[PDB]
């Protein structure tokens, strides 16, 4: 096998069709031969853990990945862990004590700060809906995932300090187009009067458009994304989105790598009990 291997999510999103072109060029800057994989799709929970598997069998010297969700690959990083392969979680963070108590640890975490991102989107909200604010709606991804968890917070909290604002629902659509729209138009069904819809990445916010215009409130009810993925970009531009908290997989990926290929360095693997190395990768709000 290659040095490192990586695990993305999915090649059928942009985000990580992105963070592989960044990977793919920081390892020509380091030197580093790197096989980057990715599952199928967003449910496949079961084939990203034979993937890692898979991987974690080759002799690679790292496995940098994004679970696809909080409990998936625990087990398989646990094991990859105690072989002494150096581990970097991207992104969507692994569930931190459920590794410890499978006897695991990775050695950084290199993600976006995913509250600050949910705080964007609902401040632009909470701006855009001006003095008499208004009903609003969360529209998560997989419940449980930290990334899509982080950005719910951030919303919730920023939405609850704002008085004008009632936020009505809050509901995972696993970061799904088709889902998401279905779940839309619950809300937008049970609460008519809706202003604004945070929607915890791209994917799931162009559905939701469509459900919007489905219920004939385009501009009406505001739509916020978040990654920036092209698609997005262009309905944030034609009106069809009202703003998408952009995201860099691309620097996510290119720092992942780069943190992994350093702890290799060290010779060793991150102790149990040692705070993996963090950081952050910078998100900026699109508007029209
Ligand atoms: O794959 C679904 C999503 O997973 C999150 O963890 C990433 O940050 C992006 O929002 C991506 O679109
Ligand atoms: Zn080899």
């Amino acid at each position: 096998a290659a040095e490192y291997a990586v695990v993305l999510k999915t090649l059928s999103n942009p985000f990580w069709v992105d963070m592989k072109k960044g990977i793919e060029d920081e390892a020509k800057t380091l030197g580093v031969s790197v096989d980057i994989f990715a599952s199928p799709s967003e449910g496949d929970f079961q084939s990203q853990l034979q993937l890692f598997e898979d991987l974690s069998n080759k002799n690679y010297k790292g496995i940098a990945f994004a679970p696809l969700s909080s409990v998936n690959l625990v087990m398989p990083v646990a094991r990859a862990w105690k072989k002494g392969i150096y581990l970097v979680n991207l992104d969507e963070k692994i569930d931190m004590d459920n590794l410890k108590k499978a006897g695991g640890n990775v050695e950084a975490f290199v993600t976006t700060d995913n509250v600050a991102v949910g705080a964007k989107g609902a401040s632009f909200i909470i701006d855009k809906l001006g003095a008499e604010g208004g009903e609003v709606a969360i529209i998560e991804g997989k419940a449980g995932n930290a990334s899509g968890e982080a950005r719910r917070n951030g919303a919730t909290e920023a939405f609850k300090k704002a008085s004008q604002i009632k936020l009505v629902a809050s509901q995972p659509a696993d970061w799904d187009r088709i889902k998401a729209l279905d779940v839309a138009t619950n809300v937008l069904q049970r609460n008519p009067n809706i202003k604004a819809i945070y929607c915890a990445n791209d994917t799931m916010a162009m559905g939701v458009a469509q459900a919007v215009a489905n219920a004939g409130k385009t501009g009406k009810v505001l739509v916020v994304g978040t990654d920036g993925i092209p698609e997005a970009r262009k309905m944030v531009e034609a009106g069809q989105m009202t703003a998408t908290v952009a995201q860099n997989p691309a620097d996510i990926g290119a720092t992942g790598l780069k943190l992994m290929v350093d702890a290799e360095k060290s010779g060793k693997v991150i102790p149990l009990d040692k705070a993996p190395e963090f950081k952050l990768v910078d998100s900026i709000l699109v508007t029209q």
